[PDB]
């Protein structure tokens, strides 16, 4: 019935918010809509797989908040397998390689690729992480889609295809679907193009021993019976002295403050009294999530390592169900598996199939790309279609279509009276990742702390010490990369 | 507690659905979230204004369903004043004219304007009204915004600037916010560019004597206490023998079937058991409504008629709060007023102002454009900002961004078990209008009737006899209009005759 702060949602952001408030002696209640905590993280357990991450899973250098939080909960990381060669599959042939970027040999193409990533990053530097709507050319950039920008920038089909894959892989949306300004912000606020794409030395380096879902689970363990499962919030009343929150089962909670720790658009599932301010009212109808099926095929052995492949595959073209894969074998070398994503529109198309039909396409595919009959002999299969999730809306995160970010961006984490906003969407570093989920939950927690005079203003946003277990090497560019002309730069010079 | 059909929402669509079901002896309940019926229609009454439509209001030729429905309810129409000259205000000057299109003299500009509207309509003909994702070039047209298309098509700033206002005016969104395919569909499904834009002989011709809100109010009168106000639906359970609907106040209804008659995106306010099928799950996060403030300034007289202006103004350029206006005087010639819309991003920006600050800007604006100091002397002011409405989400209707429509369009009116879908967004003729709202409610009603074996499949979609009070002239094109080259067509013809 009564407490200091009601937290709506038990994902990493909610749980992190609850923890920080509870470690300050406050009385918190987490209202979670599902019969489990974790949200967009979800670790499944059975005999066959032991455990498997079916949502959020990967963490890496510069992601210091999730690393710290998880360590404090007694969790450990291991490195994702990247010892042997990666494969780029393009126009139906596999080209093995090392390093993080696939090499390109043709001189003109080389220049077009070099200049594209470099322009991605150049544009990023003019975009403030904590207010992108304040980039100098924000309207110009917000009013075009990432496809218009690709058509403009890429003088070769090679470079344009790879850049489309990247966009698809990062935001589980089509380049036609998103704003150039939002996506350029997104990449920027994760440290730029190198940092975001890398396995070794970028966001894909590591996973958690036992499952990322143990982050939320263990916090729910720490909070005891303060966490209420199967409590979907349906009403929020801020007209009286205290905030009143009603859940679907008819329970009623009272607090001094509320934290909304759910995807922005899911605020649509709550009725408000008084009505939300006009900007936020319309903002929450204009901000959808990506579309992705996460798919994990199991094998007797990690057969690919025999051929000196690591399990990473970058797979070009429309016919391929899966554009990207990683080795999902346990650190001990057993439960051998390949993880792959079915992205954006392909997630919509391939959902019409049965589970067993998708398993077939993915093995046929992996057989082609790996050049192994062994790939046609799977022992087990798990998959998750996040588009069907009522209390997610999609995965991995929220994207902004044309025109929206500059109009409604500001509103995202603006408090509405006594409601404060967390969720990975409201983060300013690694937004859309687990890392950003911790950042935004701890910040909203400290906003309420401050509103209660417990801390000064300067302490609301707080920096994080570099992990000692997963330290970060800095991003470096060679002299030519930085200075070689673009294709039109080379034409102007000719 | 129990009935045949629960209808969520008592807007024109819900009310028309309810009426058709109840006229077949079925037991219906309308669950309306607000303390009033009419939703996006809303007639305000007071001494100062008598009445005023603050939401939907206009009807005209080819809109036979609303015309019939309202007539049966004992309502009458009158013609919006269009007797004297219209004004096109561009680059700070007013250029009076007659006949629904502002004329253009410059022959190069004239060619670009001609070819733009004509191309709008040409592209229309390739898009099916009832399945626009089936256009031959659907993906290509759906993956680009309306502003990419205008950059491509318009060889003059003159034509591009007017075409932007047209889009802003029709869909209360920016050109860069919407799909080229969706917008082309939208215009097409209203009869094409002429039909849509016209006051005389197009959708803006008339209003209802007394207010459009009387349509829903009178249906509520006819239905008695079946209409339940302040019942926002929060829950729908379809796991058992009957459908269970729970409202926010904790009431519970049981029916054999449900009709959702609320903006598509507003289905997000309902919790579903079992979960929605995946396409519809995500469809509803992907389809937002426009942004408009509807504004009516009142004067002692309709002073503009004295100067031989009818009250219509097409006002170009970024400094103007209002891009379009219409004479709102009562048909008796009293309660003299001007109606104007603040569109799209202008509605966001000018909401930060106070009610009295916006009245100033509009008056100053009207004064420049009418060249009248009397414009600066208002007697009364009423405005509605529909962006702030929780149970609308915007006005006038729902728009589809780049890539959505071909991916999620099919889903819009697909039943989910025993839930059937109405509301104007689901209509295939005049979608976005009060007309579309009637079309889609009567169709959903008949869907349920058919599911109950009461009517054959062929009776689900039904045509409508032409109104005799508001008959429709057909749309005609001159020989040059149809055949003159475009700017690039004229360049290729100059190129061919030398090189
Ligand atoms: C889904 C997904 C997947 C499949 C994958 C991924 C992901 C996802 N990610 C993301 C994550 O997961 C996220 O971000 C997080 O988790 C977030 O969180 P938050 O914010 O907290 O939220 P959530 O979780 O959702 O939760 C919330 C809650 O709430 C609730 N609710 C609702 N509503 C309601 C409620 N309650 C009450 N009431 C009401 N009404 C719900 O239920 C929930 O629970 C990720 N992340 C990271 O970090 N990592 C990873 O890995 C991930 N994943 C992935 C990623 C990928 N990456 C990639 C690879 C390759 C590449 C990339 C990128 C870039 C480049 C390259
Ligand atoms: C808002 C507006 C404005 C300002 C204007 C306009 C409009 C609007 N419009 C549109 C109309 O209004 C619409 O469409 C109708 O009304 C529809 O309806 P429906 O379908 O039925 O829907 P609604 O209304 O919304 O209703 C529903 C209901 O539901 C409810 N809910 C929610 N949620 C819930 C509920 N319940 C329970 N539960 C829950 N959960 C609500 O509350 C409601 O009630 C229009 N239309 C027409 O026809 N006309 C007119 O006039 C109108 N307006 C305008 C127009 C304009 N036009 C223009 C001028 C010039 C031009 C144009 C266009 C083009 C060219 C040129």
């Amino acid at each position: 019935n009564k407490c200091d702060v009601v937290v709506v949602g038990g994902g990493i952001s909610g749980m992190a918010a609850a923890k920080l408030l509870h470690d300050s002696g406050l009385n918190v209640v987490v209202l979670e809509a599902r019969d489990r905590v974790g949200g967009r993280t979800y670790t499944l357990r059975n005999q066959k797989v032991k455990y498997v991450d079916l949502g959020g899973s990967y963490v890496g250098p510069t992601q210091n908040r999730i690393l710290r939080l998880a360590k404090e909960l007694g969790l450990e990381t291991y490195k994702v397998n990247e010892v042997e060669r990666l494969i780029h599959h393009v126009k139906g042939k596999s080209y093995p390689f090392r390093g993080p970027f696939p090499p390109v040999w043709n001189p003109i193409t080389y220049l077009d690729h070099n200049n594209f990533w470099r322009t991605m990053d150049d544009m990023g530097r003019e975009i403030p992480s904590d207010a992108p709507w304040k980039a100098p050319l924000a309207e110009e950039w917000d009013n075009m889609t990432m496809k218009e920008l690709l058509d403009k920038l890429c003088w070769t089909e090679s470079a344009k295809q790879l850049a489309t894959l990247f966009v698809n892989l990062c935001v589980t949306a089509e380049t036609h679907e998103v704003s150039a300004l939002w996506f350029l912000w997104y990449v920027k606020q994760c440290g730029g193009t190198t940092r975001i794409i890398s396995t070794t030395n970028g966001g894909q380096e590591r996973k958690f021993v036992g499952g990322s879902g143990q982050v939320s689970e263990r916090i729910m363990d720490l909070l005891g019976d303060r966490v209420k499962l199967e409590r979907p919030v349906i009403y929020i009343d801020q007209t009286r002295e205290n905030v009143l929150v009603e859940t679907l089962n008819h329970e009623m909670y009272e607090a001094k403050y509320v934290i909304s720790a759910i995807p922005p658009t899911l605020g649509m599932k709550i009725h408000f009294n008084p009505p939300l301010p006009m900007m936020r009212n319309q903002m929450i109808t204009r901000v959808p999530l990506g579309s992705v099926i996460k798919c994990i095929v199991y094998y007797k052995e990690p057969f690919w390592r025999k051929k000196d492949y690591c399990g990473t595959m970058i797979i070009d073209g429309e016919e391929a169900p899966v554009a990207y894969t990683l080795d999902d074998t346990k650190p001990e070398g057993n439960y051998a598996a390949i993880m792959g994503f079915i992205l954006a529109h392909k997630a919509r198309k391939l959902a019409r199939l049965t589970k067993e039909e998708r398993l077939k396409k993915l093995c046929e595919l992996y057989a082609k790309v790996l050049g192994s009959l062994e790939a046609l002999e799977p022992v087990h299969y798990e998959e998750k279609n996040w588009c069907e999730e009522q209390y997610s809306g999609g995965c991995y995160t929220t994207y902004f279509p044309p025109g929206i970010l500059t109009q409604y961006g500001r509103v995202l984490r603006q408090p509405v009276d006594r409601i404060y906003f967390a969720g990975t969407e409201t983060a300013t570093h690694w937004s859309g990742f687990m890392e950003g989920a911790v950042e935004a939950g701890e910040r909203a927690a400290r906003e309420i702390l401050h509103a209660m005079g417990k801390i000064p203003e300067d302490e609301i946003w707080q920096s994080e010490p570099e992990s000692v277990d997963v330290p970060a090497q800095p991003i470096t560019t060679t002299f030519l990369e930085r200075h070689l002309p673009s294709v039109p730069g080379l034409l102007r010079l000719i």
